[PDB]
């Protein structure tokens, strides 16, 4: 085996287990702050922050061929001066260790208009035209086309809890999101190739974009958990 | 803090640390099967299996007034001659440690007709006046008439795996489902008061019932894991 | 794989996951005190007290042919009255489930005069006529002969921390002690077989006598951990 | 809290997780290798190897005065072509995250002739005129004056099982070697302030020096564990 492991209940300004880009910094106060605001604390358009930690995961193993297990978890919430008018969303992900930022609104950082190997979660915002009816949560790989979403019951302003899991074994991927304050909670799964998806080492991270001409919501990161084993 | 946790992938023939009532028993195959079959393997009418682990849980604290916050998780089946004629269901418990098995079938062994203090997550086959059209997956805080529900998109002969926890510090209980096979999950959650629901100490277990008249389907619980926390 | 854990930062008095035999008893203050005292607080000769956890542990598998590895620990002190003349002794071990307590001050309640498949690590305080000059720490395989011993700096009213560990692999077992109060440390190891030396099944537990026609020294256990790995 | 850690049954070559310094290096037979040898095997004079782990660690806070509590283990080997004639040692330990070599030999690559802030335990085969008789262990605060050593009782080509325990409570660190092939065991114990003797952020690994005008022994490390709690 191989693992390793790591938790944070606040973030520390100029932490050096982290690594930020774009417009991503850490609060005074502890949040991850992936977009940029006004002082009135408003999102400024046409944002984007990305956030990785810094050491490296060995993911999938070429000789042995064996896949790691992982799973994750964080605290976040998001700000809507106007919630008739939201984007663009937030992501988790895995990417090769040279990541760095593609696209941003619809393509939440992490996509270029044409074809970085990424797998990703993504808690969307925004219909794009390739997006479905509702902000979701979408299963991405390698392509800003989820092959799989799911209804997102978003809250503004609230604090959403959300679980990741890979089970190697099945292949399968898992996502819950759940919103203590409201008993409201979304799950969805599907199965995903490590391999032929991603090298056998990988960073991951956070991504968020705000509206391209709007504001639409900022994206705080405030806690985050990871584990991950790759076996014999 | 105190603290306990154990994990097991296979059921072992008389195991002490085991609490075997009803009809329940393991298999030569470490199965635990909770209700009774034919030769052919189909479901007894009528039947009723439960089992527990034996030491006793520290579920809160009159002193400090803390609360646990625990988590479990365990790879379940069931099998239906007939899909058209499922009953009655599963579930996982908390009971006083004095528990004893109560009224059968649509009670799913936990709860007697008129009103043990039980909290319980139901996996439901059988619509009774209580129940919500199709099967589904319920709180029961102190009665078969669960506080919230969920459709369960059941899975006949498939390996279902599931997930239990508990937040001490939101008071909010969750249970997610998953089919690997298919896919297909399902979540649920909302708050429960342990202490106005149960005693310091409980027990933990399973519960599952057949169909009064009705042979309906049999559960058998493959793997089983739990882990709790009290603290200071 | 199956595992079992856990850990108490202090005793709750009349804990059910714990049995206590003979003198034993905790106190309202959470300490398990094995051996019985004077108001004044002294100990009175001829006393004996065991403490077990009640879930028995599955240590070895006949199938498989497999090995639990565990590991222990607990805080613990002992108080004489007069230190120029100190017994009998502490220690943990490993029993069968039946087990109930044997000879006492010299035998430590393990062992009977003439020869309870036993399993322990003592902490010496008496020169038997099988004892080596000075309290010492020991390894007891099925005799209060220690099958290797080593000095131990003892300190009176002092806590001392305790490390038990058992390589399956190795099937090397050792065992540390230090006394932070004075920065002072020892350790022992040696092999054992648990298979030729236990049941499949045991449970584990803390022994401690008196002297017989002194008072010697109490001893209490003031906190407690354990895991355990047993694999396929 | 904050909390890592990470474990590595073998090394590969070229991780990403680890930085290399000297004539360190990874064997495609998954050895840490610290120090350079012949063909034959054999270890070659004024040679100096360094390993650090990439992730930083946080090990106290400013702000909260918190200090983590952390330990480690790893198996590691030693090969004497002339056991009359052994040099230099070998060390696990902490320091600032810009640290780089120091003087070798005698000075195990950690310090310098005259006065980096390390905190090291040290295995040492060579007596220096600071050193004691005969091979040791030592704890070393920020000087190769060791504040504490020990009797070591090594064993050349064979295993070595080592570990480190730091109880930030007590803020006693504790140093325990095993060589499960002769049943035999050292142990060494003190106490260190972690804040007055390195930085909030620190990094581990191991350091390794042969002999100056001698081959004296080489140093692998075959495997190794970390893990790290800081409260709030
Ligand atoms: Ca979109
Ligand atoms: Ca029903
Ligand atoms: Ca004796
Ligand atoms: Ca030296
Ligand atoms: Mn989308
Ligand atoms: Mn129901
Ligand atoms: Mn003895
Ligand atoms: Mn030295």
């Amino acid at each position: 085996a191989e693992t390793v492991s790591f938790s944070w209940n606040k973030f520390v300004p100029k932490q050096p287990n982290m690594i930020l880009q774009g417009d991503a910094i850490v609060t005074s106060s502890g949040k991850l702050q992936l977009n940029k605001v006004d002082e009135n604390g408003t999102p400024k358009p046409s944002s984007l922050g990305r956030a990785l930690y810094s050491t490296p995961i060995h993911i999938w193993d070429k000789e042995t061929g064996s896949v790691a297990s992982f799973a994750a978890s964080f605290n976040f919430t998001f700000y809507a001066p106007d919630t008739k008018r939201l984007a663009d969303g937030l992501a988790f992900f895995l990417a090769p260790i040279d990541t760095k930022p593609q696209t941003h609104a619809g393509y939440l950082g992490l996509f270029n208009e044409n074809e970085d190997q990424v797998v990703a979660v993504e808690f969307d915002t925004f219909r794009n035209s390739w997006d479905p009816p509702n902000p979701h949560i979408g299963i991405n790989v390698n392509s800003i086309r989820s092959i799989k979403t799911t209804s997102w019951d978003l809250a503004n302003n609230k604090v959403a809890k959300v679980l990741i899991t890979y089970d190697a074994s099945t292949s399968l991927l898992v996502a819950s999101l759940v919103y203590p304050s409201q008993r409201t909670s979304n799950i969805l799964s599907d199965v995903v190739d490590l391999k032929t998806s991603l090298p056998e080492w990988v960073r991951i991270g956070f991504s968020a974009a705000t509206g391209l001409d709007i504001p639409g919501e900022s994206h705080d990161v405030l806690s985050w958990s990871f584990a991950s084993n790759l076996p014999h």
